[PDB]
């Protein structure tokens, strides 16, 4: 808990995977966690989608190198509170001004 996060909560949540350089990168979100291996589902790797997308991806934590969650699980039910758009989501550009039409 206060260090190496290990358990079902985190399952489904979105991770990226840094392995070591003939492992290289894959991201992916988790189906099962254990304190041996870390396993995900649909894997992208190296920027690009893996030909075996149904196939899950299963790696030894002591050949990944660093992990970081970019998704956490949705907590806050969030009624409408703010825009549809999010920040957290990648802004490739920004539009200036609002378009003649919203939505």
């Amino acid at each position: 808990g206060a260090m190496g996060p290990t358990d079902q909560d985190w399952i489904g949540c979105a991770v990226s995977i840094a392995c070591d350089e003939v492992l290289g990168v894959f991201q992916g979100l988790i189906k099962q966690i254990s304190a041996e291996e870390i396993t995900i589902v649909r894997a992208f790797r190296n920027g690009v989608p893996l030909r075996k997308q149904n196939a899950e991806v299963v790696l030894k934590c002591t050949d990944i190198r660093s992990i970081d969650l970019i998704e956490p699980a949705k907590q806050d039910l969030d009624g409408h509170t703010a825009p549809p758009p999010v920040v957290n989501k990648p802004t490739p550009v920004k539009l200036p001004h609002f378009s003649n039409i919203l939505g």
